[PDB]
C-alpha cells in the first residue's frame, strides 16, 4: 500500500506536501517547529507528531521543507542515529553545494538522501503544472517515486546521482524563463513606440517561443560535439540583427542595454573565429568565466 | 484570377519567391543586375524583363529583394512615372526608418507601398512553414493578398499601417529566440560542470520553453494595463534566483555575466519602486533609454 511518510515543515509549501500526502491515502505523520500549525491536517488523518524525534521514527521517508538549509540542520543535527535507514527527501530551497554536503553528511549517518526542487507555488502541487526535480542514488528514487509523484503526478523528474543536479536545474531553467520575459517586454517596449499593444505582439511572441523550443533541442548535440555549422544562420548574420535591434532601440528611445549585451557576447564568439559557425558556438563564451 | 507580378532580385530568397509565384500559376517577370540567373525560371514560363523600367511596367504589384536598403535605393530612384499605379513590397531587410520614407516615397510616385519581413529560409517559401509579416496602408495588403499568400501559405501575416512595423516585429521576435536560445547555453555551461549533457538538459529547456510561451500572453494584459501584479513572484522573489544563478555560476567556474545582467535589469525596475510587483513591471525600464 501507501509508503508511510513523514512531513516536517508546515508553512506554506510544507502544509500543501502534506496535505497532498494525506488525500492521496498515505499515513502522514507530520511536525513544524511553531505548534498550532498541524490540527486541520490532523483532523484530515494526519498524525501530529510529538516530537521531531517522533516524527523521524514514524516513517522511512522523511520529507523535509523549511525556510533555509540552517533550520534543516537545527532539526535534524541533534538527532542521534535516528536517520539510519531512513530516505531523507529535502525540498527546502538551498544552493548545489549544500546538497551536495548534506549528501556526505546523510550517507556518514546512514540515509538516503534526495535533494529536490519544486517547481510550483503551494495550491500547485498535486496538479499537473507542478514540476518537482530531484537528484541522488538512484535507488532512493525509484523505492519512493509511487509516493513522492502524488505531489507533481506529470512532473516528478529524477535528474542523476549527484545531489547538486536538482538546484542547477532549477536555476537553469529559470534563466531560460527569464530570456523569454525579457524579449517580450523589451519587445513591448520598442513595439510600443509604434503604437502596438502588448496584447497584439503576444500571440506572436507566444508562438514564436515554441518555435525556438525546436532550436534547443537542435542545437544540444552541437553543443555536446563541439562543432557548431551553420544551418539556417551564420553568427555574423545574428550578430548583425542583434546590433540592427539596438540601433533601432536607440533610434527610437528605448532601453539598448540587452541587445548590446547580446551583441557582445556574439562579438567574443566572432573573435575566437566563429563568424561562420552556428549560433551554438555561444556555448563556449558561456564556459569561460 | 491570379495577378501578374514582378520580382526584382534573383539571388538566394528571390528566386524562391519567383518559382513561388510561378508554381502558383501568375504571370511573373523576374529581373536581376547580373544577367544568367534566370534561366530555370525562365524554361517555367518566367519572362526575362531587360531593365528594372522594364520589369516594373510589366505588372502591378512589384515584388523587391535585393541586398539592402542601399540597393533598393538604387534600383528605385531612377525611377518616377513607372511607378504610377503600382504597388510595392519590399522583402529587403532594412530598417523601420527606411521602410516609413520609402512609404511616403512611394506614395509621391503614385504607388502603394508595403514592407515586409521574410521570418523563413528559401526553401521553406510557399510551404506552412513560412512566415511572412506585412506592414503599410491595409487596402493595398487586400489588394494583393490572394497574391502575397503564396509566399506563406498558412503564415502571412498584416500588422498595421504604419510601414516600420514589420522591421520592428521581426527584430522583437527575434529577440526572444536570442533569450531563449542563451538560456539555454547558459544552462548548458552550468550543468556541464557537473557532468550534464546539453541533450540531457534539452528536453527539460524545451519543455520548460514551450510552458513558458503561455507566460507571455498571460504577461500582455499587465502591459497594456500598466499594472504589475506579484502572481507566483514578485521581483524581490525572481532577483534572489538571478543572484542564485549568478552565484553558482561564479562558484562553479563558468561565464555569470549573463545572471548578473539580468540581476541589473530586475534592479533597475525594483529601483522605480517595484520591489513588490510581478515581472512584468520589467517593461517600464525598458521604455527608457
Ligand atoms: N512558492 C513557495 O512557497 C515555494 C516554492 C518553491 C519552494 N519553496 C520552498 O519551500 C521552503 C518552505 O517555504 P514556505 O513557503 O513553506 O515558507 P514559510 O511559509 O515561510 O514556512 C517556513 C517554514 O520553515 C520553518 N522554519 C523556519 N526557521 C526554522 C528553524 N530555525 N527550525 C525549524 N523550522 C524552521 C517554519 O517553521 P515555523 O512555523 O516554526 O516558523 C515553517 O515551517 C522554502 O525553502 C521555500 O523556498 C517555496
Ligand atoms: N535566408 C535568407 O536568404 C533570407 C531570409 C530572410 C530574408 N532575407 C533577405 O532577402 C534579401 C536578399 O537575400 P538573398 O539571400 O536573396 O541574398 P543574395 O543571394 O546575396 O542575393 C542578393 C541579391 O541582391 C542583389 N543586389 C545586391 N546589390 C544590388 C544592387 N546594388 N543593385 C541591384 N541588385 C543588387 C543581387 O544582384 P546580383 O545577382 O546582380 O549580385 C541579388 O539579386 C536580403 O535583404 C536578406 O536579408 C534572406
Amino acid at each position: 500500500g501507501p509508503a508511510a511518510v513523514t512531513v516536517l515543515g508546515l508553512g506554506r509549501m510544507g502544509s500543501a506536501l502534506a496535505a497532498a500526502f494525506l488525500a492521496a491515502g498515505h499515513s502522514t505523520t507530520v511536525w513544524n517547529r511553531t505548534p498550532g500549525k498541524a490540527d486541520e491536517l490532523a483532523a484530515r488523518g494526519a498524525r501530529r507528531a510529538g516530537s521531531v524525534a517522533e516524527a523521524v521514527a514514524a516513517a522511512p521517508l522523511v520529507v523535509v521543507c523549511v525556510a533555509d538549509d540552517e533550520a534543516v540542520h537545527q532539526l535534524l543535527d541533534p538527532l542521534d542515529g535516528a536517520l539510519a535507514g531512513r530516505t531523507l527527501v529535502n525540498l527546502t530551497t538551498g544552493t548545489s553545494a549544500q546538497a551536495r554536503a548534506n549528501a556526505a553528511w546523510a550517507k556518514e549517518r546512514g540515509a538516503a538522501f534526495l535533494d529536490g526542487a519544486i517547481m510550483a507555488v503551494p495550491e500547485d502541487i498535486a496538479t499537473g503544472d507542478a514540476v518537482l526535480l530531484y537528484s541522488g542514488p538512484r535507488d532512493a528514487f525509484d523505492a519512493y517515486e509511487e509516493a513522492l509523484r502524488v505531489l507533481a503526478p506529470a512532473g516528478t523528474t529524477h535528474l542523476g546521482g549527484d545531489a547538486g543536479l536538482a538546484a542547477l536545474h532549477d536555476l537553469a531553467l529559470l534563466g531560460i524563463m527569464w530570456g523569454v520575459l525579457n524579449g517580450f517586454l523589451h519587445g513591448a517596449a520598442l513595439l510600443g513606440t509604434a503604437g502596438v499593444r502588448a496584447g497584439d505582439f503576444a500571440p506572436l511572441a507566444a508562438r514564436m517561443t515554441t518555435v525556438v523550443a525546436g532550436y534547443v533541442t537542435a542545437a544540444a548535440p552541437e553543443v555536446d560535439a563541439g562543432s557548431y555549422p551553420a544551418g539556417d544562420a551564420t553568427l555574423t548574420v545574428h550578430q548583425e540583427a542583434m546590433r540592427h535591434l539596438a540601433e533601432e532601440s536607440e533610434a527610437l528611445g528605448v532601453n539598448a542595454e540587452l541587445p548590446r549585451f547580446l551583441q557582445l557576447l556574439a562579438g567574443r564568439a566572432v573573435a575566437e573565429g566563429h563568424a561562420e559557425s552556428g549560433y551554438s558556438a555561444l556555448v563556449e563564451q558561456f564556459r569561460k568565466a
